[PDB]
C-alpha cells in the first residue's frame, strides 16, 4: 500500500472517481453513495472504458499468430515458451481491464505445445543414439512440464498488473485424457501441492478450478479417477483446486462444454457466431452493479413492522435504477475505438481481431458479452421478511433480467457478487441509518449472495442441499463452500463432499484449515490467539515464522492481517 | 496512448505535477516553465520519493534468495530461470523508479547458472548412457543458454512497467573469457541478429552495450576477438551494442572495473564501503536537473551583442539555482521508508537489505549515489559567445560540482543529458523569447550537450577526437557517436572507428542505417520519400510492410512516427 505502484494507482483511482462523480447521473451516484446499490469498480469505469473479466482465448493466440508489447510472437515449438506466453498475456490482460482473467482448460489449449516437446526429445533420442528412445522422451517430456507450469506458476506471483498487483488469475482444467492433457493436470496440482517459494507457501492465485465428470473424473474406474486423487490431496493442502460439476454446469449454462468462470466465479451463458459455433474463448463481461436485497426491506419497514406492499414497491424501483447503473457505463462504451487495448481487441484475447480504428462496443452486443445484477445477502433479508424467499426473489429478478436483455439487447444475468469488501460496506452503510439490527446488520457485515449463514449450524451435505437449487437461479455467478476441519489425511471424505456436490451443485469449493509453521514444519491447525496463531506442537507465534491460509470471503489470505 | 495502461500512468502525471506546484519552491518551478533549467521527471517526483536509475544487483539477489511478489525465490539451479527472473527483475526495478535500470556484465552473473545446466546435463548422458559425455551437454547446453537469452530478449518486449510501457533496459558484456561466460555473450549476440519476432525486427531494448579490451576484446589473437566479429556483425544488422573502452572507462570513473551506464549513459564513480571494497552492483542515481547553456548566453546578450561579464553572472547564479532544485528533490526523500519498494530497499536491488521501518535516505548519503547536473548545448552556446569554451565551462562545472559533494555528501556529477526530448523544448522555450537566432534557435533545437553539430561535415575519425576530451571532463555521463552509411559487409571500416573510439575515448555508439522490406527482404538503406521510406529493389512503401531503424537522438526507433 505505500509500495510506488499502488500509490500511483491510487492517484488514478482518485481521478477517476472525480470523473465518474461526472459522468454518472447524479441519481444513480447518490444511490451508490447510500448503500441501496453498488456501482462496482468506480475507480476504473466510467472514466476510462474498461471491461471487467473474460475467458482469454489462448488457443486462438497462440495457434494463430499475435503482437505482444513489441514482439510478434509466433506459435510456440516448446511447452515451456507456451507457459510463458501465457504468463506475459495473464499479465497484460491483466493490465487492460479491471476484472478477474481466466484462462479455460490449459490442459486441452496447451496439449498440442507438450507434443512437440516430446517431438523435439525422441528426435534427440535419436540424433545421440540414446537406449531408451520411448523412455527418454516420456521422462524430458515429463520434466520439461513439470517446468513450464512451475514457471507459470511463479511468474502469476512475481509479474505485476500495471496497479502494482499480481494478476488475479483462474486456470481451468480436467476434461482432458489424452496422454499430454493428464500430463498437465499432474503438472499443475503437483507443483501447487509442493508450496510457492523457499517455504513451499499457499499461493493464493492462480486459481485451480478442475472439472470433474462421470467417465473422466469421479469414479474408481475412469481414466483420470488418479488425477482427482491427486486433486484431492492437493486441494486438502492448498484449499484449490475448486471443482465444476460438468453435469450440471453444461445444464445450467447451455453451453455443450463445459464452461469455466471468468475470474471468481462470473458464468457466461452459451452464444454462437454467425455461423452457429458455441463460442467460449474470448468472451467477456461487461461490469457489475450489486443490489444490497436487506436495505430493500429494512427500507420497507413502517415503525418496526415490515410492510411487504412498500417491498414490493421498493423492489421494482431499485430493479430499474439498477438497469439504470448498468446501462450507463455501457454506454460509456460507445465510440471507443480498439486502439484502447490492442491485445483485447486486435491480437488474439478477446477471440476477434477488430481494426484499431473499429468501434470496441458492437463486439459485446447480442449476448456475446455478459452484465452483471448483483445481489447480496439473501439469508439477512429473509430475516428482515420472516420468511424464505430467496429462492423467489431471485426469480422474480431473472424476470427483469430477461426483460432487459430483449430490450437491449445485451446478455444480462444473475450474478452472486463475491463481496469479499462489499459485505462490510453495505451493513456499515445501513448501520448507519437503522442502527444495529438483531441478526441482520448487529454482527456487522452481510451473508454472500445466497449462502447459508455462517452462524448457522448444519452439515456439509445439508448445506449444499440448501444451496444447490441457487446454483439454478442466478445463473451469472454463482459458489458454494463448506466447512471441514483438516483433511490431510481423511480424502476419502473430502471426496465424499465433492462427489455430494458434484451430484447438486455447479460450482464448489471446500474450504478448510491450511496452515505451515517454518520452525517446526507442522501441517496443523494453529490454535487461535488473542494475538494470531499459535503452533501446538512448538509453540511458535511469530507470524513471520509459518504461513496461515483461510478462504474466509472469495479469497485465500492470511487472516492475521485484518481486525 | 490511447491504451489504458498509459492513461492511467497520465492520470497520476497530472495528479503529482499538481503535487510538485506545491512542493517545488516557485523559483524553481519558475525557472523550468521557462526553460532556464529543466526539472527532469516532475511527473514523479517530488510527489512520490521516487529515485532515477540504477545498476542492480542481480549477483546479490540470485547468490542468496530473496522475495520477489509473492514468491520467496530460491537460487536458479537452471540458466533459464535465470534469465527468467531477470526478466521478472526487470519489469519490478522498472516499477520502482522512472529510470533506466541496468544489468551489467551478465556474461559473468549468470555464468555459474550455465555452469548449473552444464552439470544438469553431464549428469544426464550419464544417467542414460549416451554415447558423447561431453559432446552432449556441450551442445544441449549452448542451446539451453540459446534459449534463456532469447527469453529474456523477448521479455524485455513483452513485459510492461507499471506505466504501461517496455522496461528501458540495459545489459553489459564483455569482460569474460571463461566458456560459460564467452557462451553468453554469443548467446546474446545471435538472438539480436536474429531479430525480434517473426519479422525479425531491431528491438528498441534492451541496449546492448560490449566492453571491449586489450587482452580480451579488440585484437586480432585475444581470445574473445571472435566474439569482437560478430558484435561488429550485431551492430553493423541492429546498432547495438555500443562499446564502452575499458581503458578509458576505469581511467575516468576511478573503479577498478570497467563502470556499466545505469540506463542510457549514467556512469557511477568510484566508491568503497566500510570494510574498503569498490561497490558498483546497486548503486543509484538520485536525479537529473539539466542547464540551458545556451539559455545563459541567449539572456546575457545585451542588445545584439553578448557581454561576457553578464555571462558570468548568471552562470553563477544559475548554477546555484540548478543546486537548489537537485537539493530539494534529494529533501524529499528525508522521512521515506524502505516499505516504499520493496525489491530495490529490502530485497537485493539496491545491493543491501534494509529493514522496512528503515529510512532509505542514509543508503544514498557520502557518495553511494550520484546526482546530476545535466547540460546540454555546448555547440549553440559557443556560437552564441564566439569561441568554443565547451571544454572549459563544462570544467568550471566540475569545480561547483566538487563544493556541492564536499557540502552535502552527495556525490554530484556532470551528467550530458540525452535529451531524446529536452533538445526541443528548451529551443522552443527560448524561441519564445528570441525568435529565430541564426544558428541557435533557428533550426528547431539544441545540440546534445557537447556533441559535434550534425550539420557539421567531419570525418568520424576526427568527430570523435573533438569530442573525447568531454568524455573526461563529464564524468556523469557521455557517450560519442558517428555517422556511417551501411555497413553490413564492411565490418573492418565500421571496427576501424571501434577501434580509434575504444582507444581515445569511452562510451561509444556507432548509428548506420538498419532497414528491412517484410515484402521482399532488402537490407538496404530504404530511400526517404516526402512521405516515408521506399524500397529501392522493391519500390515498397507501406510503412507495415518494413521495420525501419535510426538512432537519431539517444534511443532508436521508426523516424515515420514524428514530423
Ligand atoms: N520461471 C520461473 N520464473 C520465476 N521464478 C522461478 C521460475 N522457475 C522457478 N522459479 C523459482 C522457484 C525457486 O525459488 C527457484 C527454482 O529454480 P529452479 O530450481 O531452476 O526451478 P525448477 O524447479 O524448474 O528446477 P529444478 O527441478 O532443477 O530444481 O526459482
Ligand atoms: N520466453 C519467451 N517469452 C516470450 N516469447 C518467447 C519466448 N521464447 C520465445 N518466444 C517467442 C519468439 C517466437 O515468436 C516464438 C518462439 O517460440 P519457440 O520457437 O519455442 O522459441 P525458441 O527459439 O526458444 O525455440 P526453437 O529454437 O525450438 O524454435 O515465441
Ligand atoms: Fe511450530
Ligand atoms: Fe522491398
Ligand atoms: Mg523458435
Ligand atoms: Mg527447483
Amino acid at each position: 500500500s505505500r509500495v510506488f505502484p499502488t500509490q500511483r494507482d491510487l492517484m488514478a483511482g482518485i481521478v477517476s472517481k472525480h470523473i465518474a462523480k461526472n459522468m454518472v447521473p447524479s441519481f444513480i451516484m447518490k444511490a451508490h453513495e447510500s448503500g441501496i446499490i453498488h456501482v462496482h469498480d468506480i475507480d476504473y469505469s466510467p472514466a476510462l472504458p474498461f471491461t471487467n473479466c473474460c475467458l482469454v482465448d489462448l488457443k486462438g493466440m497462440l495457434e494463430n499468430g499475435f503482437k505482444l508489447g513489441n514482439a510478434q510472437i509466433e506459435t510456440p515449438k516448446s511447452i515451456g515458451v507456451a507457459t510463458a506466453i501465457m504468463a506475459q498475456i495473464t499479465a497484460q490482460v491483466a493490465s487492460h481491464q479491471y476484472g478477474g482473467t481466466t484462462f479455460a482448460n490449459v490442459d486441452k489449449v496447451l496439449s498440442p505445445y507438450v507434443k512437440r516437446t516430446y517431438a523435439k526429445h525422441i528426435e534427440d533420442a535419436e540424433k545421440w543414439q540414446i537406449a531408451d528412445a520411448l523412455n527418454y522422451a516420456q521422462s524430458k517430456t515429463e520434466k520439461d512440464v513439470y517446468d513450464a507450469f512451475q514457471a507459470y506458476e511463479y511468474e502469476v506471483n512475481t509479474l505485476f498488473s500495471s496497479n502494482g498487483q499480481t494478476p488475479f488469475v483462474t486456470i481451468t482444467f480436467g476434461t482432458g485424457t489424452d496422454w499430454t492433457e493428464r500430463m498437465i493436470q499432474k503438472a499443475i496440482l503437483k507443483n501447487r501441492i509442493k508450496g510457492l517459494g523457499r517455504d513451499g507457501i499457499t499461493p493464493i492465485f492462480p486459481k485451480l478450478v478442475m472439472f470433474v465428470e462421470e467417465g473422466v473424473n469421479l469414479y474408481k474406474d475412469d481414466p483420470n479417477y488418479d488425477i482427482k486423487q491427486l486433486a484431492l490431496e492437493c486441494a486438502s493442502k492448498r484449499m484449490y483446486p475448486d471443482i465444476i460439476s460438468a453435469k450440471n454446469n453444461k445444464a445450467i449454462t447451455g453451453s455443450s462444454v463445459p464452461v469455466s468462470p471468468m475470474g471468481c466465479r462470473s458464468f457466461l451463458s452459451v452464444w454462437k457466431d454467425s455461423t452457429g459455433n458455441e463460442i467460449l474463448d474470448g468472451r467477456n463481461n461487461l461490469g457489475v452493479v450489486t443490489l444490497n436485497l436487506p436495505r430493500i426491506a429494512l427500507d420497507s419497514y413502517i415503525g418496526t413492522q415490515f410492510n411487504e406492499q412498500k417491498f414490493v414497491e421498493l423492489f421494482n424501483e431499485r430493479m430499474d435504477l439498477c438497469f439504470e447503473a448498468l446501462m450507463c457505463r455501457i454506454s460509456s462504451l460507445k465510440g471507443v475505438k480498439a486502439t484502447v487495448a490492442p491485445i483485447l481487441y486486435q491480437e488474439g484475447a478477446f477471440g476477434v481481431r477488430l481494426k484499431p480504428d473499429d468501434d470496441i462496443i458492437e463486439l459485446f452486443k447480442n449476448g456475446r458479452s455478459s452484465v452483471s445484477l448483483g445481489y447480496i445477502g439473501i439469508h439477512e433479508l429473509n430475516i428482515l421478511v420472516g420468511r424464505d424467499i430467496g429462492r423467489e426473489i431471485l426469480t422474480k429478478m431473472n424476470a427483469h433480467l430477461k426483460q432487459w436483455t430483449e430490450r437491449t439487447g445485451f446478455a444480462f444475468s444473475l450474478y452472486s457478487t463475491p463481496a469479499e469488501n462489499l459485505c462490510y460496506r453495505f451493513c456499515k452503510l445501513d448501520t448507519e441509518k437503522y442502527g444495529s439490527v438483531k441478526d441482520v446488520t448487529d454482527k456487522g457485515w452481510y451473508t454472500n449472495s445466497f449462502h447459508v449463514s455462517v452462524e448457522e449450524n448444519i452439515t456439509p451435505f445439508e448445506k449444499i442441499s440448501r444451496e444447490a437449487p441457487y446454483h439454478f437461479i442466478a445463473t451469472g455467478g454463482h459458489i458454494s463452500y463448506v466447512e471441514l476441519p483438516d483433511m490431510k489425511n481423511n480424502l476419502k471424505g473430502l471426496e465424499a463432499v465433492w462427489d455430494y456436490a458434484a451430484q447438486h451443485l455447479d460450482y464448489f469449493g471446500v474450504n478448510m484449515p491450511v496452515d505451515k509453521c517454518f520452525t517446526c514444519g507442522s501441517t496443523h491447525e494453529m490454535t487461535p490467539t488473542e494475538n494470531g496463531f499459535v503452533c501446538s506442537i512448538c509453540g511458535e507465534t511469530d507470524p513471520k515464522k509459518m504461513n496461515t491460509i483461510r478462504r474466509t470471503c472469495a479469497y485465500l489470505g492470511n487472516p492475521n492481517e485484518r481486525g
